[PDB]
């Protein structure tokens, strides 16, 4: 075939929170062969995901303009000059925001799937690049033991909603925080916490924090930033572990926020850890035969919002900044 | 037996930084007897020191600083480390002429209870008894403790210390040189940094309050980055740090005293650095690991002995000066250690 590819731009450099007119659509026309040097894949982009990261990669190795913004997804090879990936069968990695990619596949950016007895969805996520962090930042970096208190900040979404289960599951009391009344009513419905709140409805988000936890906050996963980190730090317990995974927070500001309460670190002996996922993911196999157990028995679940098109694609990347997503920000490119 | 026991007293909570009127003087009369309480010794305490920590018991109740803080109470006096001579006993390990260093009040003499992870003994005199405040006390195994067990150091690894040549970083920054490492530190005055560059064999050093952006200072300092930080400082001094840090690189959380005497607490920005670089901040207290001062007793007093690790003091004669001395030491008119002279030998 030569069908036409269509692509989401980058038109220029993003300075604080995006818009969906800091990005446009456009076309090429891909000639489905053998392809671009004798190293590499072709494949059909099938799903994509709108995960944060992004806004730090939208900033003056950083995206260049007028070229597609690269993302995670997953994705079906349509045909082949690597040697172990054959036309017919499934990755997920680092694909272009296309109809159609052509990628070269080293092995800790992307990867093969060979469980297709879940959905294809849950490897952008769950059995993708934010399940790996929940794994990696909760078993290593929190180092937990059990009926120690777990909080979880952006718990509704994609990496804070394994954290919980997974805390829930080794005997530990999990309270996570969520954007919406219905974010925040799944985290006990669905997700099974302990307790869980409005951090949008707490105007003493301090004093929400000791309503949730009258003996304390031993670990934290960090994925939001600031001023919670200021009243996590303040709730905290003697050896208290803080896995600092993101900051959402701060991407979409200039001049960002100021943590003042970090004394509480000599006093309360305080370890704060930060992580990057992709040194973790020799553990990949290791997670993924932990978990498909659970996710195929219905101990882990996952939630997802999934934004039909590749259009409504700047819609859904703007989204996550604001928290539009309820649950996982995943895009559907190709439906078979 | 009767004596005339003279005290230093803090008549309420501070906010802000400490003076010396914030602080008061009485004397006692003291029995010299032989004392019924439980395990308890009568001891003359000789020596005492001026730590920082001393501040945030000098504060008003919060539950945060409550992990190593009891809080003083506003009649009864100051506690604190400190050399002291048994003028008689009631214990079992300690007997009518032995010493111990320990957590004995701001007096004269004083009837305490020796504990395991607070009251030690002086079973080697060779070396100063006033080091027991400072190197072969609680400053010098803070040093040992965060530096070798929380900075997790390897050989050739470029060290930042903070608030360099006061008691705890001076001693790190030897530490450090014997190992591979590259020390640069950082400390007030010039005399100070003259101390750092020559005395403690420090690399490189500079003066913090005669730089503008500290962060041209550091990335002067270290081309290639910093790997291991002992941190004593907080705030400006930690967010410069932040962008001057290597991959996998470790903070020791020692104390950050720029903090301690603001009412308002300054903001560190730049923590979100600490995900792309992979980073670890880790605080610790002293207390944790006295269980290893067996351990670093039997590494440093053959390091002393042999001329590889150096230290200076700074003596002041009496309890009347002890007030002058823990005030002038959140401005750094201290040198090294500051120690209060009670009684001497
Ligand atoms: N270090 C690593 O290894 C690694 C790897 C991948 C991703 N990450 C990062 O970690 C986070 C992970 O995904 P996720 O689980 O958070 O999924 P998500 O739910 O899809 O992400 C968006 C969430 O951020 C919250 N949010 C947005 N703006 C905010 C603001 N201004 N202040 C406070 N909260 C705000 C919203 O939750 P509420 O209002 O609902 O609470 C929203 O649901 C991101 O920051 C991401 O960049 C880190
Ligand atoms: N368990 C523990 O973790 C533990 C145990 C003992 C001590 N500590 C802590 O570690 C720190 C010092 O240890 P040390 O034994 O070396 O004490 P020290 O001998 O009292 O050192 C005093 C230093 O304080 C500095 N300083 C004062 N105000 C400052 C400010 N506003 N900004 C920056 N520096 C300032 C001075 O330097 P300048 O001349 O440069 O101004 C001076 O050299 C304290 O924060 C203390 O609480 C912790
Ligand atoms: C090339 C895409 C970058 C992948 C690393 C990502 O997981 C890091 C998230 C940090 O916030
Ligand atoms: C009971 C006295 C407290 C002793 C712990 C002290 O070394 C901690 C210093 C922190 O800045």
């Amino acid at each position: 075939m030569t069908a036409t590819n269509k692509q989401v731009i980058l038109k220029d450099y993003v300075s604080g929170f995006p818009t969906e007119s800091d990005f446009d659509f456009t076309t090429t026309t891909v000639e489905l062969r053998v392809p671009e040097g004798t190293n590499s894949v072709l494949v059909k982009n099938l799903y994509l995901s709108c995960d944060p990261y992004m806004r730090i990669r939208m900033g003056k190795q950083a995206y260049t303009p007028g070229q597609p913004i690269q993302g995670y997804g997953v994705s079906r090879i349509i045909e082949s000059g690597h040697p172990d990936y054959k036309k017919g069968d499934l990755l997920w990695g680092i694909v272009a925001w296309e109809e159609y990619s052509v990628i070269t596949p080293m092995t800790h950016a992307h990867f093969k799937i060979q469980h297709t007895d879940v959905p294809l969805s849950y490897y952008t996520g769950l059995l993708g690049m934010p399940g790996m962090t929940a794994y990696a930042g909760f078993y290593e970096v929190c180092s937990p033991k059990e009926g120690e208190t777990v909080y979880v900040s952006a718990a509704s979404g994609a990496v804070g909603q394994l954290v919980g289960q997974l805390a829930k599951m080794m005997g530990c009391y999990v309270v996570g925080s969520a954007g919406s009344k219905e974010k925040v009513d799944l985290l006990k419905t669905k997700f099974g916490f302990d307790d869980a709140f409005n951090y949008k409805e707490e105007s003493d988000l301090t004093a929400a924090l000791k309503r949730c936890f009258p003996n304390g906050i031993d670990i934290y996963f960090e994925n939001v930033g600031g001023k919670m980190l200021d009243a996590v730090l303040v709730n905290m317990n003697m050896h208290g572990r803080i896995a600092v995974c993101g900051m959402i927070s701060q991407y979409n500001l200039e001049n960002q926020e100021g943590v003042h309460n970090l004394s509480n670190i000599i006093y309360k002996r305080n370890r704060i850890q930060g992580f990057v996922v992709s040194d973790f993911y020799d553990k990949y196999s290791k997670f993924l035969e932990f978990v498909l157990p659970h996710i195929r028995e219905g101990k882990i679940t996952y939630v997802e919002d999934v934004a039909d098109g590749l259009e409504k694609a700047p819609e859904a990347l703007v989204g996550l900044f604001h928290g539009k997503n309820v649950g996982k920000q995943v895009v559907v490119v190709a439906r078979e």
